[PDB]
């Protein structure tokens, strides 16, 4: 029965992607500050994208409730007054728990369970639901029977969910802590291996851009000279932290592997299809190579030879040990194609391995695929 | 056509209503901070109760985007991200439009809209969501077709929509300020006396709970010897403010005018009929007269008999004008019944005239209900 609760996961999950891609594009167009473009602008979109990140605890539990109660509306207004109640309910009973002041747990986050929050009070109100959407009450009470019941019972629910989250919390709240500080300082090769790897096997569902929120910009902390704090290996990077730049093994994959993967392809097709299929893949090649954009590459070969996919999910997570063990590091903005590469080179080190580093996996992915594709008789493009 | 949008638009607000009484009672209850029942709990409930008060806009946004989609959770969603990227924009904007500090718009609220500005979110929600829940993308895009676009359009609709309220949202905040100050303090007559006849008008829908949130708890300003500032009649009251107590004209239609309705209704009954209504009609005139509680009372006849819940409207609202021109008040923290009137009498004026004026109430709905059931035959409880 596993598999059903699997995909009400991943439809949980694909309405918070839905808006990650957007306050990405204006947090980032925004926060950069251009000359030219107006200073309200840059405010209202910097502003705009924030506002879209901070609601993602609440989005999550909107995701959540209406991912298991197969979308009706009530559930996720149940899940939204079980969230509030629920972040009030922690402030008032962290401090008694912890024995520090109310200040100290609100200005150092001791109390903040971010996301798992979002997804707990969504879990409340899909439970509720389910078990009480049909609630019969006595006449007296009948206006707020069946659904009506609903955000009632979470709400109540969130209080004691809260109570719990109090002294539950803080072994959770410091192992993320450590966690993200061995990511960033202590064990970063082994780390952004798992990264690369687990980015890639999300990429076929849309779901990765959840799982790059945190690397991309939670992970590490680095202060400048003017005292401005940065999180995350792009902010990082972009601030000058000469410890940032660990998502530089994207250029590998994405630049050099990928597009060789395309022209093995094409070149492993049937000769009456040959030419047709050349036209997508150079596309796709050139598309990947300029802007780091990868799945017209990707889906091409994907679902008819998921031994491809495997293989290239292994060498893109070791592409990311192999630019930290050489020293070789670059910043990205968008994804990790050359007009990042150009951009961003100027916080770089070693940039001149990419190439070199390049042209050997431009070689491993195109010979693995041409042998592949022969031997196994897999049924990519053309064939 | 507009009859099948006034359905809509009742159905976008029972949302709403629906958690209105539970952060009432948690609010209420913790609030008072009594002796019997710990601290930590009475912070709890309050913070809780005054959580779902502080989510109204948002609240009211999901309402509204369900109430005009046929209850998809695509435009919650959406609402939600609509709602956070506007009211961010018009702290963004507000500051420029009014050539004052920022600051000063955020400490003032100088540019916030409250529930209207949920509403907006909602109607923005609702719209992309009829226009644009089919939309067809090309390929490059079809991981974010259909549904998956409304959020989107949503959040840049909201921009510009932020950017609109703050050249807008002035002279409407100022408008809705001067209100408040001739409803609290220039016509507390007429304005108590629309009050009490549009809180009648929507109880057959349980609608009167919206209502009743800015006379109860937004009308007027209070500073008390200590420094602490009141708002709305029935904090303004128990404060001891002596410009409280507009509120008081309850006490004669829930004490004295429903219960003498009810003897009214069973004594007009047929004689087969008499005995079995007149415990329907005792056990609703003490639930009126005890708690305030009106429904088992109004209920009775509202449908069958809508004549007399005309004429009582009328009387429920010439009930708070009677005792604000006789000076004649009293305090009410959940209805006007008997509980109330005695709990609360410690900051009353002239509360012997309660008895008085409530004895005229009764002999006037009495009569009024005997009369008209038998001259125009009404078809009440027991015909
Ligand atoms: C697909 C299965 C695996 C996926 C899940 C694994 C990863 C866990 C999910 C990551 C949680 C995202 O968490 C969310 O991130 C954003 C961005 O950092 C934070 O956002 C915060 O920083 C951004 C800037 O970066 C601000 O604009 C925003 O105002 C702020 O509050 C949210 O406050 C946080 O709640
Ligand atoms: C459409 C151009 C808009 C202007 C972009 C320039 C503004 C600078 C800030 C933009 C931030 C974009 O944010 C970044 O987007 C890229 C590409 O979508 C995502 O990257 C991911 O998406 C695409 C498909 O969705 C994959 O092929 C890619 O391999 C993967 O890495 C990231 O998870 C995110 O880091
Ligand atoms: C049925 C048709 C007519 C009905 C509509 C006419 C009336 C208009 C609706 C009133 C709007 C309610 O507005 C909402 O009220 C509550 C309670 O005051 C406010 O709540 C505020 O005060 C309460 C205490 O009273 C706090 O607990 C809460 O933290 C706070 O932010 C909300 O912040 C405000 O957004
Ligand atoms: C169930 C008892 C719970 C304990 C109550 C004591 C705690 C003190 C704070 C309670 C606040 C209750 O809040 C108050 O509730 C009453 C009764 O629901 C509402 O009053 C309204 O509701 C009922 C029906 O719904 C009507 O018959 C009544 O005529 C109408 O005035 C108010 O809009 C609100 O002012």
């Amino acid at each position: 029965n596993a598999f059903a609760n699997l995909q009400k996961v991943g439809k949980s999950l694909m309405l918070p992607v839905s808006v990650l891609p957007i306050a990405g594009i204006l947090l980032g167009v925004g926060s950069a500050n251009f000359s030219w473009l107006p200073a309200v602008v840059s405010h209202v979109m910097a502003e705009a994208g924030g506002s879209v990140f901070a609601n993602m605890p609440l989005i999550f539990a909107i995701g959540v409730a209406l991912g298991f109660t197969n979308n009706d509306g009530v559930s996720a207004l149940a899940a939204v007054v079980a969230y509030g109640i629920m972040v009030k309910t922690m402030a008032v009973v962290a401090p008694l728990v912890l024995h520090l002041p109310a200040e100290e747990i609100a200005s150092k986050h001791l109390a903040d369970t971010g996301v798992l929050g979002g997804i707990i009070s969504g879990a409340i109100a899909a439970y509720m639901f389910n078990r009480f959407y049909r609630i019969k009450l006595p006449e007296y009470l009948g206006f707020f029977a069946g659904k009506r019941f609903v955000p009632i019972i979470s709400g109540l629910a969130a209080i004691f969910t809260g109570v719990v989250l109090s002294f539950i919390w803080p072994p959770i709240g410091s192992a993320i802590q450590t966690f993200s500080q061995w990511a960033a300082y202590q064990n970063p090769v082994v780390a952004f291996g798992i990264y690369g790897f687990i980015e890639r096997c999300l990429v076929p569902f849309g779901l990765h851009h959840i799982w790059n929120v945190p690397f991309q910009m939670q992970i590490g902390e680095y202060t400048n000279a003017a005292g401005q704090v940065f999180h995350g290996d792009i902010p990082r990077y972009m601030a000058g932290d000469p410890t940032a730049g660990k998502l530089s093994g994207g250029f590998l994959f994405k630049m050099y592997g990928l597009p060789a993967a395309a022209i093995a392809i094409w070149h492993s097709a049937k000769p009456e299809n040959r030419a047709k299929v050349g036209g997508i893949m150079i596309s796709a090649a050139l598309t990947s190579f300029l802007t780091g954009i990868t799945e017209p590459i990707e889906f091409s070969f994907m679902f008819v030879a998921p031994i491809l996919y495997i293989i290239h999910a292994i060498l893109a997570g070791l592409a990311f040990p192999i630019c930290i063990l050489l020293g070789m590091r670059d910043g990205t903005s968008f994804s990790h194609g050359l007009i990042d590469f150009i951009v961003l080179s100027g916080n770089s080190s070693k940039l001149w391995l990419f190439p070199i580093v390049g042209i050997g996996y431009a070689i491993v992915y195109y010979t693995i695929f041409r042998v592949l594709i022969k031997a196994l008789d897999l049924k990519t493009p053309g064939r």
